[PDB]
Protein backbone atom coordinates (compact mmCIF):
# COMPACT_ATOMS: atom_id res chain seq x y z
CA UNK A 1 0.00 0.00 0.00
CA UNK A 2 3.06 2.22 0.13
CA UNK A 3 4.20 4.22 -2.85
CA UNK A 4 7.22 2.78 -4.62
CA UNK A 5 9.22 5.81 -3.48
CA UNK A 6 8.24 4.95 0.10
CA UNK A 7 9.25 1.33 -0.51
CA UNK A 8 12.64 2.44 -1.85
CA UNK A 9 13.15 4.81 1.10
CA UNK A 10 12.71 1.91 3.53
CA UNK A 11 15.05 -0.27 1.46
CA UNK A 12 17.80 2.34 1.68
CA UNK A 13 17.40 2.73 5.45
CA UNK A 14 17.27 -1.03 6.08
CA UNK A 15 20.28 -1.51 3.83
CA UNK A 16 22.10 1.23 5.76
CA UNK A 17 21.20 -0.48 9.05
CA UNK A 18 22.36 -3.91 7.83
CA UNK A 19 25.76 -2.54 6.82
CA UNK A 20 26.44 -0.47 9.94
CA UNK A 21 24.77 -2.11 12.97
CA UNK A 22 27.00 -4.81 14.49
CA UNK A 23 24.12 -6.55 16.24
CA UNK A 24 26.44 -9.24 17.68
CA UNK A 25 29.05 -6.65 18.82
CA UNK A 26 31.68 -9.01 17.41
CA UNK A 27 33.86 -6.10 16.24
CA UNK A 28 33.68 -4.27 19.59
CA UNK A 29 37.16 -5.01 20.94
CA UNK A 30 40.08 -3.47 22.84
CA UNK A 31 37.84 -1.82 25.42
CA UNK A 32 38.83 -0.71 28.90
CA UNK A 33 37.46 -2.60 31.89
CA UNK A 34 37.11 -1.75 35.59
CA UNK A 35 40.32 -2.57 37.42
CA UNK A 36 40.85 -5.49 39.79
CA UNK A 37 35.74 24.01 48.03
CA UNK A 38 31.97 24.36 48.53
CA UNK A 39 30.93 24.92 44.92
CA UNK A 40 33.16 21.95 44.08
CA UNK A 41 31.40 19.92 46.78
CA UNK A 42 28.06 20.93 45.26
CA UNK A 43 29.35 19.67 41.90
CA UNK A 44 30.26 16.29 43.41
CA UNK A 45 26.82 16.02 45.03
CA UNK A 46 25.00 16.43 41.72
CA UNK A 47 27.29 13.93 39.98
CA UNK A 48 26.68 11.27 42.65
CA UNK A 49 22.95 11.74 42.05
CA UNK A 50 23.39 11.25 38.30
CA UNK A 51 25.45 8.04 38.51
CA UNK A 52 23.12 6.30 41.00
CA UNK A 53 20.05 5.78 38.77
CA UNK A 54 21.73 3.66 36.04
CA UNK A 55 23.56 0.97 38.03
CA UNK A 56 24.47 -2.16 36.03
CA UNK A 57 26.69 -5.22 36.29
CA UNK A 58 28.94 -6.35 33.43
CA UNK A 59 29.05 -9.97 32.25
CA UNK A 60 31.69 -11.04 29.72
CA UNK A 61 31.24 -14.58 28.39
CA UNK A 62 34.37 -16.26 27.07
CA UNK A 63 34.66 -18.56 24.08
CA UNK A 64 35.64 -21.46 26.37
CA UNK A 65 32.39 -21.15 28.35
CA UNK A 66 33.78 -19.19 31.31
CA UNK A 67 31.97 -16.14 32.69
CA UNK A 68 33.52 -12.98 34.12
CA UNK A 69 31.09 -10.84 36.12
CA UNK A 70 31.65 -7.34 37.53
CA UNK A 71 29.43 -6.05 40.35
CA UNK A 72 29.66 -2.27 40.80
CA UNK A 73 30.77 -0.80 44.13
CA UNK A 74 28.28 0.93 46.37
CA UNK A 75 28.76 4.68 46.75
CA UNK A 76 31.25 5.61 49.49
CA UNK A 77 31.59 9.29 48.57
CA UNK A 78 34.66 8.57 46.46
CA UNK A 79 35.75 8.06 42.86
CA UNK A 80 34.49 4.45 42.82
CA UNK A 81 31.35 5.84 41.16
CA UNK A 82 33.32 6.36 37.92
CA UNK A 83 34.50 2.73 37.70
CA UNK A 84 32.54 1.80 34.56
CA UNK A 85 32.80 5.17 32.78
CA UNK A 86 35.93 4.34 30.70
CA UNK A 87 34.30 1.15 29.44
CA UNK A 88 31.06 2.98 28.63
CA UNK A 89 33.06 5.69 26.84
CA UNK A 90 34.59 3.06 24.56
CA UNK A 91 31.17 1.47 23.98
CA UNK A 92 29.57 4.84 23.19
CA UNK A 93 32.37 5.75 20.78
CA UNK A 94 32.05 2.37 19.04
CA UNK A 95 28.29 2.85 18.70
CA UNK A 96 28.48 6.41 17.35
CA UNK A 97 30.99 5.45 14.65
CA UNK A 98 28.40 2.94 13.44
CA UNK A 99 25.83 5.76 13.57
CA UNK A 100 28.08 7.99 11.45
CA UNK A 101 28.42 5.17 8.92
CA UNK A 102 24.64 4.65 8.99
CA UNK A 103 23.98 8.26 8.01
CA UNK A 104 26.60 8.24 5.24
CA UNK A 105 24.86 5.36 3.45
CA UNK A 106 21.64 7.40 3.31
CA UNK A 107 21.60 9.48 0.13
CA UNK A 108 19.59 12.38 1.62
CA UNK A 109 22.15 12.87 4.39
CA UNK A 110 25.08 12.68 1.98
CA UNK A 111 23.61 15.46 -0.19
CA UNK A 112 23.45 17.85 2.75
CA UNK A 113 26.18 20.43 3.40
CA UNK A 114 28.89 18.94 5.60
CA UNK A 115 28.21 21.50 8.33
CA UNK A 116 24.57 20.41 8.50
CA UNK A 117 25.70 16.77 8.46
CA UNK A 118 27.80 17.53 11.55
CA UNK A 119 25.01 19.40 13.34
CA UNK A 120 22.48 16.61 12.76
CA UNK A 121 24.85 13.84 13.88
CA UNK A 122 25.93 15.92 16.88
CA UNK A 123 22.28 16.37 17.90
CA UNK A 124 21.02 12.81 17.33
CA UNK A 125 24.04 10.75 18.47
CA UNK A 126 22.67 9.79 21.90
CA UNK A 127 19.19 9.11 20.52
CA UNK A 128 20.25 6.80 17.69
CA UNK A 129 22.55 4.96 20.09
CA UNK A 130 19.69 4.49 22.57
CA UNK A 131 17.34 3.38 19.77
CA UNK A 132 19.88 0.77 18.65
CA UNK A 133 20.41 -0.28 22.28
CA UNK A 134 16.67 -0.92 22.64
CA UNK A 135 16.78 -3.71 20.03
CA UNK A 136 19.20 -5.70 22.22
CA UNK A 137 17.41 -4.85 25.48
CA UNK A 138 15.77 -7.81 27.23
CA UNK A 139 12.88 -6.44 29.29
CA UNK A 140 12.26 -9.74 31.09
CA UNK A 141 15.76 -9.67 32.62
CA UNK A 142 16.49 -5.93 32.43
CA UNK A 143 19.66 -6.74 30.47
CA UNK A 144 21.28 -5.27 27.37
CA UNK A 145 22.57 -8.29 25.43
CA UNK A 146 25.53 -7.01 23.41
CA UNK A 147 26.94 -10.28 22.13
CA UNK A 148 29.43 -11.63 24.65
CA UNK A 149 28.96 -8.51 26.81
CA UNK A 150 25.87 -8.10 28.99
CA UNK A 151 24.68 -5.16 31.07
CA UNK A 152 22.17 -6.17 33.74
CA UNK A 153 20.31 -3.56 35.78
CA UNK A 154 20.89 -4.02 39.50
CA UNK A 155 17.99 -4.71 41.85
CA UNK A 156 17.65 -1.38 43.63
CA UNK A 157 15.45 -1.70 46.71
CA UNK A 158 12.11 -0.72 45.20
CA UNK A 159 11.68 -2.86 42.10
CA UNK A 160 10.29 -1.92 38.69
CA UNK A 161 8.59 1.15 40.21
CA UNK A 162 11.86 2.70 41.40
CA UNK A 163 13.59 1.93 38.09
CA UNK A 164 10.71 3.46 36.09
CA UNK A 165 11.34 6.73 37.95
CA UNK A 166 14.44 7.15 35.78
CA UNK A 167 13.32 8.43 32.34
CA UNK A 168 16.05 6.48 30.51
CA UNK A 169 14.79 3.17 31.92
CA UNK A 170 11.10 3.93 31.42
CA UNK A 171 11.92 4.75 27.79
CA UNK A 172 13.57 1.38 27.13
CA UNK A 173 10.79 -0.58 28.84
CA UNK A 174 8.04 1.40 27.08
CA UNK A 175 9.65 1.20 23.64
CA UNK A 176 10.26 -2.54 23.99
CA UNK A 177 6.59 -3.06 24.87
CA UNK A 178 5.48 -1.66 21.50
CA UNK A 179 7.23 -4.66 19.83
CA UNK A 180 8.34 -2.64 16.82
CA UNK A 181 9.59 -4.09 13.54
CA UNK A 182 13.09 -3.56 12.18
CA UNK A 183 11.60 -1.17 9.61
CA UNK A 184 9.94 0.92 12.32
CA UNK A 185 13.18 1.23 14.30
CA UNK A 186 15.13 2.38 11.26
CA UNK A 187 12.42 4.92 10.42
CA UNK A 188 12.60 6.21 14.00
CA UNK A 189 16.34 6.66 13.45
CA UNK A 190 15.78 8.66 10.26
CA UNK A 191 13.16 10.89 11.88
CA UNK A 192 15.49 11.55 14.82
CA UNK A 193 18.47 12.08 12.50
CA UNK A 194 16.72 14.56 10.19
CA UNK A 195 15.59 16.89 12.96
CA UNK A 196 15.34 20.46 11.62
CA UNK A 197 15.52 22.17 15.04
CA UNK A 198 18.97 20.85 15.99
CA UNK A 199 21.42 23.62 16.96
CA UNK A 200 23.56 24.81 14.08
CA UNK A 201 21.34 23.54 11.26
CA UNK A 202 21.13 25.96 8.33
CA UNK A 203 19.07 24.10 5.69
CA UNK A 204 16.11 24.01 8.08
CA UNK A 205 13.42 23.73 5.40
CA UNK A 206 15.17 20.93 3.50
CA UNK A 207 15.69 18.89 6.67
CA UNK A 208 12.08 19.50 7.75
CA UNK A 209 10.73 18.24 4.42
CA UNK A 210 12.91 15.11 4.61
CA UNK A 211 11.73 14.39 8.16
CA UNK A 212 8.11 14.77 7.03
CA UNK A 213 8.57 12.20 4.27
CA UNK A 214 10.20 9.74 6.69
CA UNK A 215 7.33 10.23 9.14
CA UNK A 216 4.70 9.82 6.40
CA UNK A 217 6.41 6.61 5.30
CA UNK A 218 6.30 5.32 8.88
CA UNK A 219 2.66 6.36 9.29
CA UNK A 220 1.81 4.63 6.01
CA UNK A 221 3.86 1.53 6.91
CA UNK A 222 1.84 1.06 10.10
CA UNK A 223 -1.48 1.35 8.24
CA UNK A 224 -0.44 -1.25 5.64
CA UNK A 225 1.34 -3.86 7.78
CA UNK A 226 -0.50 -3.85 11.12
CA UNK A 227 -4.11 -4.79 11.89
CA UNK A 228 -5.84 -1.49 11.29
CA UNK A 229 -7.99 -0.88 14.40
CA UNK A 230 -5.63 -2.17 17.12
CA UNK A 231 -2.63 -0.10 15.98
CA UNK A 232 -4.65 3.05 15.21
CA UNK A 233 -2.46 5.22 17.46
CA UNK A 234 0.87 3.38 17.07
CA UNK A 235 2.41 6.15 14.94
CA UNK A 236 1.51 8.82 17.50
CA UNK A 237 2.91 6.60 20.25
CA UNK A 238 6.20 6.35 18.36
CA UNK A 239 6.32 10.12 17.82
CA UNK A 240 5.71 10.75 21.53
CA UNK A 241 8.50 8.31 22.40
CA UNK A 242 10.85 10.19 20.05
CA UNK A 243 9.87 13.51 21.65
CA UNK A 244 10.62 12.04 25.08
CA UNK A 245 13.97 10.72 23.80
CA UNK A 246 14.90 14.24 22.71
CA UNK A 247 14.25 15.39 26.28
CA UNK A 248 16.30 12.54 27.75
CA UNK A 249 19.15 13.54 25.41
CA UNK A 250 19.31 17.07 26.82
CA UNK A 251 19.18 15.85 30.42
CA UNK A 252 21.84 13.16 29.95
CA UNK A 253 24.09 15.44 27.88
CA UNK A 254 23.95 17.85 30.83
CA UNK A 255 24.75 14.96 33.19
CA UNK A 256 27.72 14.01 31.00
CA UNK A 257 29.11 17.55 30.97
CA UNK A 258 29.00 17.76 34.77
CA UNK A 259 30.80 14.42 35.15
CA UNK A 260 33.40 15.37 32.53
CA UNK A 261 34.06 18.60 34.45
CA UNK A 262 35.10 16.89 37.68
CA UNK A 263 36.20 13.49 36.29
CA UNK A 264 37.31 13.41 32.62
CA UNK A 265 36.13 10.21 30.92
CA UNK A 266 35.17 11.21 27.36
CA UNK A 267 37.00 9.92 24.32
CA UNK A 268 38.25 12.54 21.83
CA UNK A 269 35.25 11.91 19.56
CA UNK A 270 32.86 12.28 22.51
CA UNK A 271 34.57 15.56 23.43
CA UNK A 272 33.69 16.92 19.98
CA UNK A 273 30.05 15.86 20.46
CA UNK A 274 29.82 17.38 23.94
CA UNK A 275 31.29 20.72 22.86
CA UNK A 276 34.61 20.49 24.73
CA UNK A 277 37.59 22.41 23.34
CA UNK A 278 33.68 27.05 12.82
CA UNK A 279 31.82 23.70 13.02
CA UNK A 280 34.41 21.80 11.00
CA UNK A 281 37.31 23.10 13.10
CA UNK A 282 35.38 22.27 16.28
CA UNK A 283 34.61 18.71 15.06
CA UNK A 284 37.71 17.62 13.14
CA UNK A 285 37.45 13.86 13.81
CA UNK A 286 33.75 13.81 12.81
CA UNK A 287 34.64 15.74 9.64
CA UNK A 288 37.28 13.14 8.69
CA UNK A 289 34.94 10.21 9.38
CA UNK A 290 32.29 11.86 7.19
CA UNK A 291 34.71 12.74 4.38
CA UNK A 292 35.97 9.16 3.99
CA UNK B 1 51.58 -27.44 82.94
CA UNK B 2 53.99 -26.79 80.10
CA UNK B 3 57.71 -26.57 80.72
CA UNK B 4 59.49 -23.26 80.24
CA UNK B 5 61.16 -24.66 77.12
CA UNK B 6 57.77 -25.83 75.82
CA UNK B 7 56.26 -22.40 76.47
CA UNK B 8 59.12 -20.68 74.65
CA UNK B 9 58.84 -23.12 71.76
CA UNK B 10 55.15 -22.30 71.33
CA UNK B 11 55.92 -18.58 71.62
CA UNK B 12 58.56 -18.71 68.88
CA UNK B 13 56.28 -20.66 66.53
CA UNK B 14 53.31 -18.33 67.09
CA UNK B 15 55.60 -15.33 66.61
CA UNK B 16 56.89 -16.96 63.42
CA UNK B 17 53.34 -17.48 62.13
CA UNK B 18 52.29 -13.88 62.80
CA UNK B 19 55.31 -12.48 60.95
CA UNK B 20 55.11 -14.69 57.86
CA UNK B 21 51.43 -15.52 57.11
CA UNK B 22 49.73 -12.79 55.08
CA UNK B 23 46.20 -13.74 56.10
CA UNK B 24 44.87 -10.64 54.30
CA UNK B 25 46.87 -11.63 51.18
CA UNK B 26 47.48 -7.90 50.77
CA UNK B 27 50.97 -8.41 49.30
CA UNK B 28 49.84 -11.04 46.75
CA UNK B 29 49.88 -9.11 43.46
CA UNK B 30 50.83 -9.45 39.77
CA UNK B 31 49.22 -12.87 39.52
CA UNK B 32 47.93 -14.49 36.36
CA UNK B 33 44.15 -14.73 35.95
CA UNK B 34 41.97 -16.75 33.58
CA UNK B 35 41.82 -14.74 30.40
CA UNK B 36 38.84 -12.67 29.32
CA UNK B 37 37.32 -13.85 26.06
CA UNK B 38 43.52 -38.45 32.59
CA UNK B 39 40.42 -40.34 33.75
CA UNK B 40 41.38 -39.88 37.40
CA UNK B 41 43.18 -36.64 36.47
CA UNK B 42 40.16 -34.86 34.99
CA UNK B 43 37.86 -36.49 37.56
CA UNK B 44 39.86 -34.88 40.38
CA UNK B 45 40.51 -31.58 38.58
CA UNK B 46 36.69 -31.53 38.38
CA UNK B 47 36.23 -32.39 42.07
CA UNK B 48 38.57 -29.54 43.09
CA UNK B 49 36.52 -27.13 40.88
CA UNK B 50 36.38 -23.59 42.33
CA UNK B 51 35.15 -20.13 41.34
CA UNK B 52 37.33 -17.06 41.89
CA UNK B 53 36.08 -13.89 43.54
CA UNK B 54 38.23 -10.74 43.56
CA UNK B 55 36.97 -7.93 45.81
CA UNK B 56 38.39 -4.48 45.17
CA UNK B 57 39.15 -1.87 47.78
CA UNK B 58 36.33 0.30 46.40
CA UNK B 59 33.76 -2.43 47.12
CA UNK B 60 33.54 -3.83 43.58
CA UNK B 61 33.53 -7.59 42.95
CA UNK B 62 34.97 -9.51 40.00
CA UNK B 63 33.69 -13.10 39.82
CA UNK B 64 35.02 -15.87 37.57
CA UNK B 65 32.91 -18.96 36.91
CA UNK B 66 34.95 -21.81 35.40
CA UNK B 67 34.02 -23.36 32.06
CA UNK B 68 32.21 -26.68 32.11
CA UNK B 69 34.27 -29.70 31.08
CA UNK B 70 34.24 -30.45 27.35
CA UNK B 71 37.59 -32.15 27.47
CA UNK B 72 39.97 -29.63 25.93
CA UNK B 73 42.21 -27.25 27.87
CA UNK B 74 39.32 -25.70 29.84
CA UNK B 75 40.27 -27.88 32.83
CA UNK B 76 43.53 -25.88 33.21
CA UNK B 77 41.93 -22.42 33.25
CA UNK B 78 42.79 -21.55 36.86
CA UNK B 79 46.02 -23.56 37.17
CA UNK B 80 48.38 -20.68 36.20
CA UNK B 81 46.67 -18.52 38.82
CA UNK B 82 46.82 -21.30 41.40
CA UNK B 83 50.54 -21.70 40.73
CA UNK B 84 51.13 -18.02 41.55
CA UNK B 85 49.05 -18.31 44.74
CA UNK B 86 50.90 -21.48 45.75
CA UNK B 87 54.28 -19.88 45.08
CA UNK B 88 53.29 -16.85 47.16
CA UNK B 89 52.18 -19.17 49.99
CA UNK B 90 55.42 -21.16 49.87
CA UNK B 91 57.49 -17.97 50.10
CA UNK B 92 55.64 -17.27 53.34
CA UNK B 93 56.47 -20.83 54.39
CA UNK B 94 60.17 -20.28 53.64
CA UNK B 95 60.11 -17.16 55.83
CA UNK B 96 58.30 -19.05 58.60
CA UNK B 97 61.09 -21.66 58.75
CA UNK B 98 63.88 -19.06 58.52
CA UNK B 99 62.82 -17.29 61.73
CA UNK B 100 62.66 -20.56 63.73
CA UNK B 101 65.94 -20.95 65.61
CA UNK B 102 65.99 -24.74 65.34
CA UNK B 103 65.76 -24.53 61.52
CA UNK B 104 68.28 -21.77 60.71
CA UNK B 105 71.06 -23.67 62.53
CA UNK B 106 70.69 -26.70 60.22
CA UNK B 107 72.96 -27.14 57.19
CA UNK B 108 71.58 -25.16 54.26
CA UNK B 109 71.19 -28.34 52.19
CA UNK B 110 69.05 -29.96 54.89
CA UNK B 111 67.09 -26.68 55.03
CA UNK B 112 66.48 -27.21 51.30
CA UNK B 113 65.51 -30.87 51.74
CA UNK B 114 63.02 -30.21 54.55
CA UNK B 115 61.33 -27.29 52.78
CA UNK B 116 61.15 -29.30 49.55
CA UNK B 117 59.49 -32.21 51.36
CA UNK B 118 56.96 -30.27 53.46
CA UNK B 119 56.10 -27.45 51.02
CA UNK B 120 52.73 -28.82 49.93
CA UNK B 121 51.80 -29.91 53.46
CA UNK B 122 52.63 -26.56 55.07
CA UNK B 123 50.66 -24.71 52.39
CA UNK B 124 47.61 -26.93 52.92
CA UNK B 125 47.76 -26.47 56.71
CA UNK B 126 47.76 -22.68 56.29
CA UNK B 127 44.98 -22.95 53.69
CA UNK B 128 42.85 -24.87 56.21
CA UNK B 129 42.87 -21.93 58.65
CA UNK B 130 41.07 -19.73 56.06
CA UNK B 131 38.70 -22.49 54.88
CA UNK B 132 34.98 -21.94 55.55
CA UNK B 133 33.53 -25.45 55.69
CA UNK B 134 29.85 -24.41 55.61
CA UNK B 135 30.37 -22.38 52.42
CA UNK B 136 33.16 -24.55 50.99
CA UNK B 137 35.26 -21.42 50.43
CA UNK B 138 38.89 -20.55 51.06
CA UNK B 139 38.67 -16.91 52.17
CA UNK B 140 42.06 -15.45 51.23
CA UNK B 141 41.53 -11.79 51.99
CA UNK B 142 40.33 -10.02 48.86
CA UNK B 143 40.49 -13.33 46.95
CA UNK B 144 37.95 -16.12 47.47
CA UNK B 145 37.90 -19.66 46.06
CA UNK B 146 34.45 -21.28 46.26
CA UNK B 147 33.90 -24.94 45.38
CA UNK B 148 31.53 -25.62 42.47
CA UNK B 149 28.49 -27.91 42.81
CA UNK B 150 28.82 -31.51 41.55
CA UNK B 151 26.73 -34.71 41.18
CA UNK B 152 26.51 -36.51 44.52
CA UNK B 153 26.77 -33.37 46.64
CA UNK B 154 28.99 -33.72 49.68
CA UNK B 155 29.47 -37.47 49.19
CA UNK B 156 31.10 -37.12 45.76
CA UNK B 157 33.27 -34.20 46.89
CA UNK B 158 34.40 -36.17 49.96
CA UNK B 159 35.80 -38.75 47.53
CA UNK B 160 38.67 -36.36 46.78
CA UNK B 161 41.28 -36.90 49.54
CA UNK B 162 42.44 -33.28 49.72
CA UNK B 163 38.87 -32.04 50.14
CA UNK B 164 38.15 -34.73 52.72
CA UNK B 165 41.29 -33.66 54.62
CA UNK B 166 40.20 -30.01 54.74
CA UNK B 167 36.71 -30.88 56.00
CA UNK B 168 38.02 -33.29 58.65
CA UNK B 169 40.75 -30.94 59.88
CA UNK B 170 38.31 -28.04 60.17
CA UNK B 171 36.02 -30.30 62.24
CA UNK B 172 38.69 -30.64 64.96
CA UNK B 173 38.37 -26.88 65.71
CA UNK B 174 42.09 -26.48 66.29
CA UNK B 175 43.75 -23.51 67.94
CA UNK B 176 46.50 -21.45 66.33
CA UNK B 177 49.03 -23.13 68.62
CA UNK B 178 47.96 -26.56 67.36
CA UNK B 179 48.18 -25.47 63.70
CA UNK B 180 51.66 -24.02 64.14
CA UNK B 181 52.85 -27.14 65.99
CA UNK B 182 51.45 -29.31 63.17
CA UNK B 183 53.51 -27.13 60.84
CA UNK B 184 56.67 -27.72 62.89
CA UNK B 185 56.16 -31.50 63.04
CA UNK B 186 55.66 -31.60 59.27
CA UNK B 187 58.63 -29.30 58.63
CA UNK B 188 61.13 -31.23 60.79
CA UNK B 189 60.52 -34.61 59.14
CA UNK B 190 63.64 -36.81 59.30
CA UNK B 191 62.54 -39.20 56.54
CA UNK B 192 62.36 -36.51 53.82
CA UNK B 193 64.56 -37.26 50.79
CA UNK B 194 68.03 -35.72 50.86
CA UNK B 195 68.24 -35.14 54.62
CA UNK B 196 71.57 -35.98 56.25
CA UNK B 197 71.17 -34.87 59.88
CA UNK B 198 68.40 -37.43 60.41
CA UNK B 199 69.09 -37.76 64.14
CA UNK B 200 68.99 -34.02 64.89
CA UNK B 201 65.75 -33.51 62.95
CA UNK B 202 64.18 -36.56 64.62
CA UNK B 203 64.99 -35.16 68.07
CA UNK B 204 63.51 -31.81 67.06
CA UNK B 205 60.38 -33.47 65.67
CA UNK B 206 59.85 -35.50 68.84
CA UNK B 207 60.08 -32.40 71.06
CA UNK B 208 57.52 -30.57 68.90
CA UNK B 209 55.16 -33.54 69.18
CA UNK B 210 55.67 -33.80 72.94
CA UNK B 211 54.87 -30.09 73.30
CA UNK B 212 51.69 -30.53 71.24
CA UNK B 213 50.54 -33.45 73.41
CA UNK B 214 51.26 -31.42 76.54
CA UNK B 215 49.45 -28.37 75.16
CA UNK B 216 46.32 -30.42 74.46
CA UNK B 217 46.27 -31.98 77.94
CA UNK B 218 46.63 -28.55 79.61
CA UNK B 219 43.97 -26.69 77.51
CA UNK B 220 41.46 -29.20 75.99
CA UNK B 221 39.55 -31.11 78.70
CA UNK B 222 36.23 -31.75 76.94
CA UNK B 223 35.01 -35.21 75.82
CA UNK B 224 34.95 -33.67 72.34
CA UNK B 225 38.76 -33.43 72.32
CA UNK B 226 39.47 -36.95 73.58
CA UNK B 227 42.26 -38.58 71.57
CA UNK B 228 42.89 -35.21 69.88
CA UNK B 229 46.70 -35.53 69.81
CA UNK B 230 46.55 -38.96 68.16
CA UNK B 231 43.92 -37.69 65.70
CA UNK B 232 46.19 -34.80 64.71
CA UNK B 233 49.16 -37.14 64.30
CA UNK B 234 47.07 -39.43 62.08
CA UNK B 235 46.03 -36.38 60.05
CA UNK B 236 49.69 -35.48 59.52
CA UNK B 237 50.39 -39.03 58.31
CA UNK B 238 47.45 -38.76 55.91
CA UNK B 239 48.68 -35.38 54.66
CA UNK B 240 52.11 -36.84 53.87
CA UNK B 241 50.39 -39.45 51.70
CA UNK B 242 48.27 -36.81 49.93
CA UNK B 243 51.47 -34.86 49.22
CA UNK B 244 52.95 -37.76 47.23
CA UNK B 245 49.78 -38.35 45.19
CA UNK B 246 49.17 -34.69 44.33
CA UNK B 247 52.84 -34.10 43.58
CA UNK B 248 52.63 -36.88 40.99
CA UNK B 249 49.43 -35.34 39.59
CA UNK B 250 51.25 -32.02 39.24
CA UNK B 251 54.19 -33.57 37.38
CA UNK B 252 51.84 -35.33 34.95
CA UNK B 253 49.87 -32.14 34.31
CA UNK B 254 53.07 -30.08 33.98
CA UNK B 255 54.30 -32.50 31.32
CA UNK B 256 51.25 -32.01 29.08
CA UNK B 257 50.43 -28.39 30.03
CA UNK B 258 53.17 -26.33 31.74
CA UNK B 259 51.78 -24.31 34.65
CA UNK B 260 54.53 -24.28 37.29
CA UNK B 261 56.37 -21.15 38.34
CA UNK B 262 60.20 -21.35 38.38
CA UNK B 263 60.20 -21.96 42.15
CA UNK B 264 57.65 -24.77 41.83
CA UNK B 265 59.79 -26.46 39.16
CA UNK B 266 62.68 -26.53 41.64
CA UNK B 267 60.36 -28.21 44.16
CA UNK B 268 59.16 -30.72 41.55
CA UNK B 269 62.66 -31.62 40.33
CA UNK B 270 63.63 -35.17 41.27
CA UNK B 271 74.15 -30.67 44.02
CA UNK B 272 71.02 -29.75 45.97
CA UNK B 273 72.09 -26.09 45.99
CA UNK B 274 72.58 -26.09 42.22
CA UNK B 275 69.23 -27.84 41.76
CA UNK B 276 67.34 -25.19 43.80
CA UNK B 277 69.09 -21.88 43.16
CA UNK B 278 66.00 -19.77 43.92
CA UNK B 279 65.26 -21.58 47.19
CA UNK B 280 68.97 -21.36 48.03
CA UNK B 281 68.89 -17.58 47.50
CA UNK B 282 65.74 -17.06 49.59
CA UNK B 283 67.26 -19.00 52.49
CA UNK B 284 70.52 -17.02 52.34
CA UNK B 285 68.65 -13.70 52.31
CA UNK B 286 67.40 -12.14 55.53
CA UNK B 287 64.02 -11.47 57.11
C1 LIG C 1 25.16 -1.12 26.71
C2 LIG C 1 23.94 -0.35 27.19
C3 LIG C 1 24.21 0.30 28.55
C4 LIG C 1 23.11 1.25 29.01
C5 LIG C 1 22.07 1.51 27.91
C6 LIG C 1 21.15 2.69 28.28
O1 LIG C 1 23.70 2.49 29.30
C7 LIG C 1 24.47 2.62 30.51
C8 LIG C 1 24.40 1.73 31.59
C9 LIG C 1 25.20 1.98 32.73
C10 LIG C 1 26.05 3.10 32.78
C11 LIG C 1 26.93 3.37 34.05
C12 LIG C 1 28.33 3.81 33.62
C13 LIG C 1 27.01 2.09 34.89
C14 LIG C 1 26.30 4.51 34.88
C15 LIG C 1 26.11 4.00 31.70
C16 LIG C 1 25.31 3.74 30.58
N1 LIG C 1 25.28 4.60 29.38
C17 LIG C 1 26.34 5.50 28.91
O2 LIG C 1 27.37 5.64 29.48
C18 LIG C 1 25.96 6.25 27.60
N2 LIG C 1 24.91 5.91 26.87
N3 LIG C 1 24.85 6.75 25.79
N4 LIG C 1 25.89 7.61 25.88
C19 LIG C 1 26.14 8.68 24.88
C20 LIG C 1 26.47 8.33 23.56
C21 LIG C 1 26.69 9.33 22.61
C22 LIG C 1 27.06 8.93 21.15
C23 LIG C 1 26.57 10.67 22.98
O3 LIG C 1 26.79 11.71 22.03
C24 LIG C 1 26.08 12.89 22.32
C25 LIG C 1 26.24 11.02 24.31
C26 LIG C 1 26.02 10.02 25.26
O4 LIG C 1 25.68 10.34 26.61
C27 LIG C 1 25.03 11.59 26.77
C28 LIG C 1 26.60 7.34 26.99
C29 LIG C 1 27.85 8.06 27.48
C1 LIG D 1 43.24 -21.77 47.87
C2 LIG D 1 43.04 -23.07 47.09
C3 LIG D 1 42.98 -24.30 48.00
C4 LIG D 1 42.56 -25.54 47.25
C5 LIG D 1 42.59 -26.73 48.21
C6 LIG D 1 43.71 -27.75 47.91
O1 LIG D 1 43.47 -25.81 46.21
C7 LIG D 1 42.99 -25.81 44.84
C8 LIG D 1 41.65 -25.71 44.45
C9 LIG D 1 41.33 -25.75 43.07
C10 LIG D 1 42.34 -25.93 42.11
C11 LIG D 1 41.99 -25.98 40.57
C12 LIG D 1 43.00 -25.15 39.78
C13 LIG D 1 40.58 -25.41 40.29
C14 LIG D 1 42.07 -27.44 40.09
C15 LIG D 1 43.68 -26.05 42.51
C16 LIG D 1 43.98 -25.99 43.88
N1 LIG D 1 45.34 -26.13 44.44
C17 LIG D 1 46.63 -25.92 43.80
O2 LIG D 1 46.74 -25.58 42.66
C18 LIG D 1 47.84 -26.22 44.74
N2 LIG D 1 47.70 -26.39 46.05
N3 LIG D 1 48.93 -26.66 46.59
N4 LIG D 1 49.83 -26.66 45.57
C19 LIG D 1 51.30 -26.94 45.75
C20 LIG D 1 52.10 -26.07 46.49
C21 LIG D 1 53.47 -26.36 46.66
C22 LIG D 1 54.34 -25.37 47.47
C23 LIG D 1 54.01 -27.53 46.09
O3 LIG D 1 55.38 -27.85 46.24
C24 LIG D 1 55.69 -29.20 46.01
C25 LIG D 1 53.18 -28.40 45.35
C26 LIG D 1 51.82 -28.11 45.19
O4 LIG D 1 50.97 -28.99 44.44
C27 LIG D 1 51.39 -30.35 44.38
C28 LIG D 1 49.19 -26.40 44.42
C29 LIG D 1 49.82 -26.30 43.03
Amino acid sequence: GLTEEQRMMIRELMDAQMKTFDTTFSHFKNFRLPGVSREEAAKWSQVRKDLCSLKVSLQLRGEDGSVWNYKPPADSGGKEIFSLLPHMADMSTYMFKGIISFAKVISYFRDLPIEDQISLLKGAAFELCQLRFNTVFNAETGTWECGRLSYCLEDTAGGFQQLLLEPMLKFHYMLKKLQLHEEEYVLMQAISLFSPDRPGVLQHRVVDQLQEQFAITLKSYIECNRPQPAHRFLFLKIMAMLTELRSINAQHTQRALRIQDIHPFATPLMQELFGITSLTERHKILHRLLQE
